[PDB]
C-alpha cells in the first residue's frame, strides 16, 4: 500500500488528500503529532525523516515500494497522483488552462501560508492587509476562466481544481466576505464538496479533527 | 513569429529566455519600460492589458497567434515551451525527479523576489536574515541531489536547469558566499553558461543592460 506522511493538521497536504478522496485509491495515512506550546515537539518526524531515503526530506512525502517512488514536495506528489489516476490535460489546450490555475492556486496558497504562520501581529496584519486588497481582483479573474463551466478545464475535474478548492476553502474561513456573495465560486466548492468520494472525506471524524494550520500559526490552528 | 512579453529586467522571465536562447527558436521580445521613481508609472503596459485577450493578464506574457496560444504565468509558459522542444522527462521516474526541483526552485525564487522588493531597509535585513540562514542547506540538498550528473536528470539538459540555474545565478549575485557549500552548484552554474546559445544571449547587449529586478527593489535594481 502507498503511504502518506503529514502533520495532523490539512496544511499543505489537503489537496491530495482529496485528490486520494475523489478517486478511492487506498492508501496509509501516516501522521506526525506536533507536541504543545512551547516546544513544539516534533521527534515522530525527526526519527524518520532521515531514514526514509527522500532526496529533499519534508512532510508531505509519498512512498510507494511497489511502484518503486519516493515523493516530497505537494506539486510534484499530486501531479504524479493526476497522472496516474488521469487527472490532467488530454490535450496541450487543457495542460496550458491546467497549468496557468495551478500557479495561481500556488500563488494564493503560499501567500496564506506566510500570513497564517506570521512572527507578530505586525506581520499578520500588513499580510492580511495584501490578501484583503489583492485577492478580490484574483478571484474575479478565476471567476471570469471558470465561466458557466463545472471545473476549471470544463466537464471534466482535474488535479487543479482540488488545488484551488482547498485554498478558496481556506479563505472563505479565514475571511468569508472574499466570497459571502462571491457565487460563482460558491457553487464551484459546493459542486467539489458534493463529489461522493470528498463529501464521505469531509463528512469522516479524521478530517473533522484536522486544524488547517499547525498551533504555532496566528490562524487555523484549532478546530 | 512569437512575441514574448515583459519588463526591462531579468526577473521572472530570465529562465524563459535562457531556455529560447538554448532552443534558437525566434520570438519578438515585447518590453514595457518603468516610468522614475516616485510613481513607478507602467502606463505602456497598462494600454495593451486588456487588449491582448489574456485570461490572467499579467507580465510575462507568451503570445503566438500561428499555435493559437495566449499563456501567462512564468511556469505554465516554461512547462509549454519545454514540451513544444522537448525539455521534458521521458519516463514517470524523470518527471518526479524534475517537479521535485521544479517546486525547491520556485520556493527559493518566492523567497527572494519578497526580500529583493522589501518596503525598507529593516524588512530587507529581516528576510536577508532568514536566507543567509535557511538557503545553506537548501543549497547542499541541491547539491547532493546533483550528485555528479551533468542536470538534474544526468547528461540530458532539461526546463528546469534554466529556472535553477537563473535563481543560483541571482543568489550568486546577491551574496556569493552562499556556494561554500557548494563547489558543486558553481560548476553547474559555469557548465549551462558554456552552451553555445545561452553564450550568445549572455554576451548580448540585449542581456547585459537588464537589471535582476525592478528599479524599486532593495537589491538587483541596477546593473
Ligand atoms: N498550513 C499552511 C502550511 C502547512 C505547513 O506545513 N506548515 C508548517 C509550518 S510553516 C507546519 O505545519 N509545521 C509543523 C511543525 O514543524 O511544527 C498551508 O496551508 O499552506
Ligand atoms: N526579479 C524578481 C521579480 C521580478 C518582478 O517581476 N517584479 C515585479 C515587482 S514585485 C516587477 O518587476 N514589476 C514592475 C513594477 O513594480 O511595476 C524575482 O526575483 O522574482
Amino acid at each position: 500500500a502507498p503511504i502518506l506522511g503529514y502533520w495532523k493538521i490539512r496544511g499543505l497536504c489537503d489537496p491530495i488528500r482529496l485528490l486520494l478522496a475523489h478517486t478511492g485509491q487506498e492508501y496509509e495515512m501516516k501522521e506526525y503529532s506536533i507536541g504543545p506550546e512551547p516546544g513544539y515537539d516534533i521527534s515522530e518526524w525527526l526519527d524518520e525523516k532521515f531514514n526514509l531515503g527522500l532526496d529533499f526530506p519534508n512532510l508531505p512525502y509519498y512512498i510507494d515500494k511497489d511502484e518503486g517512488v519516493k515523493i516530497t514536495q505537494t506539486v510534484a506528489i499530486i501531479r504524479y497522483l493526476a497522472r496516474k489516476h488521469g487527472l490532467v490535460g488530454e490535450s496541450d489546450e487543457e495542460t496550458i488552462k491546467i497549468e496557468m490555475v495551478e500557479q495561481q492556486a500556488i500563488e494564493l496558497t503560499l501567500t496564506c501560508k506566510r500570513a497564517f504562520y506570521s512572527k507578530d501581529d505586525d506581520q499578520f496584519n500588513q499580510l492580511k492587509e495584501e490578501i484583503l486588497t489583492s485577492f478580490p481582483r484574483k478571484l474575479i479573474d478565476l471567476a471570469k476562466f471558470l465561466g458557466e463551466n463545472q471545473y476549471i478545464i470544463g466537464d471534466r475535474i482535474t488535479y487543479v481544481d482540488f488545488m484551488l478548492w482547498s485554498i478558496l476553502d481556506y479563505l472563505r474561513l479565514f475571511e468569508e466576505s472574499l466570497f459571502d456573495e462571491a457565487s460563482s465560486l460558491k457553487d464551484y466548492l459546493t459542486r467539489i464538496e458534493s463529489l461522493p468520494g470528498i463529501e464521505k472525506y469531509r463528512s469522516s471524524d479524521d478530517f473533522k479533527r484536522l486544524p488547517i494550520t499547525a498551533p504555532m500559526a496566528k490562524f487555523g490552528g484549532s478546530i
